[PDB]
């Protein structure tokens, strides 16, 4: 469009500037590649979201092609090593998504970051883990190229005093644990333990609780399912329409954790956030003295403000892998939500009871409390299911 296309740029570049990238990607999907390249050039130099939004876009819907491919590598390697907030992670989105187009390029490109990456291991460092993370999702293979300068890097780039690189490399960790468990635990393990013996409390967890929760997927299906919260008998019409390591260490994961979240009750809320959410998959694989610690922070954070959330979450699955013992803590548990309803967050709670009842009649008297509390997809969907269970 040129002088249309021009006008439209500069329009997104100063909700509508995401309704400006959409009918972009529209008009890209039905569509002159000098001009298109020249645009891109005028929005990238000028702001740095339309550029990102106009090459991840182009890329995507036009289709990787070589000379597109040689063209905005330069563009991507000149916004990596500087950039904002917010703005560096619409890059590494557009990373991945060039990372996921299946080009021949594709494997250099991904050495290349996956390269650099290692060589970092703050704009820098956090874009190397947000890089790694989605070439993980995206790519196993070609994340599997290098597995040992991997480890080694990370072990001891994560504990220095930062908080989005923990939050982004423990993912990666996530990830490339995974990985490895369905195709290094020792050497995983034995620098946790180093690390752990505030800053070096929530980074161990978080590593215990990988080989614990992926040991054990019980646990995190209720919390995967919870956060996401026709028949084979009919006739086809007549007409076609055209078409081991994780389980010993195990228990030293639960038992370096029932003393770290009993030490780091009030330390230095990301910290207790972690933990509450951390405990109950440990309880889960293996639930009196580790259930006493647990109870306590657990207990503790769930009259406090700021942890609601997550705490009757937690309590919620810990009810699920606790049975009998967990009756005793029932009445408290009970008068804590019936003290929070009133003032009505309670979605999370609503969802608690659904997955308390994952029974006694007592729920009879307890219904016209939350009936009364109002209307929300959550309570219905609660309801549903409650009636569906029992």
């Amino acid at each position: 469009s040129n002088v249309s296309v021009l006008q439209q740029f500069a329009s997104g570049l100063k909700r509508a500037k995401a309704a400006k990238e959409l009918q972009h990607y529209v008009t890209m999907e039905l569509r002159s590649t000098r001009f298109y390249d020249q645009l891109n050039h005028h929005i990238f130099e000028l702001e740095r979201k339309g550029g990102i939004l106009a090459i991840a876009s182009l890329i995507g819907v036009e289709g990787g092609n070589a000379t597109r491919i040689g063209r905005f590598a330069n563009y991507l390697r000149n916004l990596l090593p500087s950039n904002d907030p917010v703005v560096m992670e619409m890059a590494s989105k557009a990373i991945g998504r060039l990372a996921m187009a299946g080009d021949t390029f594709t494997a250099e490109y991904v050495e290349f970051e996956v390269k650099r990456a290692l060589e970092w291991l703050e704009g820098r460092r956090h874009a190397a883990v947000l890089v790694l993370r989605e070439l993980a999702i995206s790519v196993p293979t070609f994340f599997f190229q290098q597995v040992q300068p991997f480890f080694d890097n990370i072990f001891v780039a994560v504990w220095d005093p930062k908080q989005a690189i923990r939050e982004g490399a423990v993912a990666a960790l996530r990830a490339c644990l995974i990985l490895t468990t369905q195709r290094w635990y020792r050497h995983t393990f034995e620098e946790a333990e180093k690390g752990f013996d505030d800053d070096r409390i929530h980074g161990a967890l978080l590593i215990l609780n990988e080989l614990v929760r992926i040991s054990s997927m019980e646990g995190e299906r209720l919390r995967e399912e919870m956060e996401e919260i026709m028949g084979f008998g009919t006739k086809p019409r007549h007409i076609t329409p055209f078409t081991l390591v994780e389980s010993r260490c195990c228990r030293d994961l639960m038992e370096e954790k029932f003393d770290q979240v009993c030490q780091w009750v009030l330390k230095c809320s990301l910290i207790q956030m972690t933990i509450l959410n951390l405990l109950p998959r440990l309880a889960a694989f293996r639930p009196t003295q580790y259930l006493q610690d647990t109870m306590n922070h657990v207990l503790s954070c769930v009259k406090k403000e700021k942890e609601r959330t997550a705490a009757f979450q937690a309590l919620g699955l810990l009810s699920v892998a606790v049975r009998s013992e967990f009756k005793v803590y029932l009445p408290r548990v009970l008068d804590i939500i019936r003290a929070a309803l009133p003032p009505k967050v309670d979605a999370t709670v609503f969802t608690c009871i659904s997955m308390l009842a994952r029974i006694q009649q007592d729920i009879k008297e307890l219904l016209e409390p939350m009936l009364a509390v109002g209307l929300s997809p959550a309570l219905t969907a609660v309801l549903y299911d409650l009636s569906r269970q029992i």
